[PDB]
């Protein structure tokens, strides 16, 4: 089997993506953060407090022909940022773009954080790490690629996020036109769950590349470039202006100013992100000051390839026994 969604920008920076997904029966389409930084697959429901729901879609499990109660079970999540949500586990039959998984769990939030609440676009989360990130218990809950995965026609799934523009999840197949080039394959740990990986090196805009390890994780939903603060200032201080600022929360700049790209490697590939891309726009309505695309790691624990990274190039994300990610430009 396979499957294809188009994914689509939130809002006019991109700051995560959304993608419809038919849960129960009959089906009900909610909108979910494709994320392969973690491992839930958790949306807003009937069961969600009152006061923590503000525009989103919820499922109705009592509507669904196919839910099951998962009985006993809970889950409880803490993002890294500082965003959370728990609740309770219901199994149901779960669709993306035409591939279709029976007993999914889908994680009913009773509690959301502020974060959530105020994201009216987002329906909820679809994690697309590895299933030892899952957090209910007492039995721990496979990913719907976990899922799907002995029924694709291949052990993989794609990300080829757009720009200002929507973009696509495939399961299952590697849409050869969706690239230029060729597609650089490089090995992944998975002992942190994560879709872990090292870089080869950077540049900044058109200068020479340093060869160097970076190790970091392919993360759909982080919205930034999180390197360590070496590399974040090498590129800053390209840029007239910029500064970090404690106050705003990282590197900001004069909203005048243009961007230089920045280049990672992927073995002796290169991918380039252009300079619009790093232009996350003024820090408050009005200011002359823009807040950055790349920000320094440090604090977090893990550099972190986010949207900024992943929507410059098709990424690969191959679960076969011996998982790898590929990049090729598009």
């Amino acid at each position: 089997s396979t499957g294809s969604a188009t994914t689509t920008p939130i809002d006019s920076l991109d700051d995560a993506y959304i993608t419809p997904v038919q849960i129960g029966t009959p089906a009900q389409t909610l909108n979910l953060d494709f994320d392969t930084g973690s491992s839930d697959l958790w949306v807003f429901s009937s069961e969600t407090t009152a006061s923590e729901v503000d525009g989103q879609t919820i499922y109705t499990p009592s509507k669904s022909t196919t839910a099951k109660l998962l009985s006993g079970a809970t889950w409880s999540i803490s993002y890294g940022d500082g965003s959370s949500s728990s609740g309770d586990v219901y199994t149901d039959t779960v669709s993306v773009g035409g591939l279709t998984v029976t007993g999914q769990a889908v994680e009913s939030a009773k509690k959301v954080s502020s974060s959530f609440t105020e994201d009216s676009t987002i329906d909820g989360l679809l994690g697309l790490a590895f299933s030892t990130l899952n957090t209910v218990s007492p039995t721990q809950q496979k990913t719907f690629f976990d899922n799907a995965k002995a029924s694709l026609d291949s052990p993989v799934f794609t990300a080829d996020l757009g720009y200002h523009a929507p973009g696509t999840y495939n399961f299952g197949f590697i849409d050869t036109t969706a690239y230029t080039g060729s597609i650089t394959y490089t090995a992944v740990s998975t002992k942190q769950g994560f879709w872990e990986w090292t870089s080869t090196g950077y540049a900044v805009g058109s200068g020479t590349f340093k060869s160097t390890s970076i190790d970091g994780i392919a993360d759909t939903g982080t919205t930034l470039l999180y390197l360590p603060a070496t590399v974040v200032s090498a590129y800053w201080a390209q840029v007239s202006g910029a500064k970090s600022s404690s106050s705003v929360g990282g590197y900001v700049f004069p909203c005048s100013a243009t961007l230089p790209s920045f280049t990672f490697g992927v073995g002796s590939a290169r991918i380039v992100i252009p300079g619009d891309y790093i232009d996350f726009g003024p820090i408050s309505t009005g200011s002359s000051s823009c807040f950055g695309g790349i920000q320094s790691s440090a604090g977090i624990g893990i550099n972190i390839f986010g949207d900024v990274a992943l929507k410059a190039a098709f990424v690969v994300f191959n679960g076969a026994t011996t998982p790898t990610l590929g990049f090729a430009s598009k």
